[PDB]
């Protein structure tokens, strides 16, 4: 599924994103716009044979179990498969713990590189919330 955006905002407003971990909602549109392009079904091979799923592009090595990953540790307890899925629940549960982690939102490369020092309130612009 590929989310509008302030449908998208909605959706992580509802899972309580706005401001989590200190991180206001625009921060997390932007980072889901830069990393999936707002495309729940994204998927990025690294070059080490792990993957990132999903609308927020959550790396398996570490955040879930794909059964093709080095390591595997699965820290949100989830198949990477539900990473792919049309909700966006998992996605939200597992960033959760992925902000919380010790890098806050650096943790997202497309997050730090377009979103990070910028006026995030435009990813916002215009929703009804």
């Amino acid at each position: 599924k590929v989310f509008g955006r302030c449908e998208l905002a909605a959706a992580m407003k509802r899972h309580g994103l706005d401001n989590y971990r200190g991180y206001s909602l625009g921060n997390w549109v932007c980072a889901a716009k830069f990393e999936s392009n707002f495309n729940t079904q994204a998927t990025n091979r690294n070059t080490d044979g792990s993957t990132d799923y999903g609308i927020l592009q959550i790396n398996s090595r570490w955040w879930c179990n794909d059964g093709r990953t080095p390591g595997s540790r699965n820290l949100c307890n989830i198949p990477c498969s539900a990473l792919l899925s049309s909700d966006i629940t998992a996605s939200v549960n597992c960033a959760k713990k992925i902000v919380s982690d010790g890098n806050g939102m650096n943790a997202w490369v497309a997050w730090r590189n377009r979103c990070k020092g910028t006026d995030v309130q435009a990813w916002i612009r215009g929703c009804r919330l």
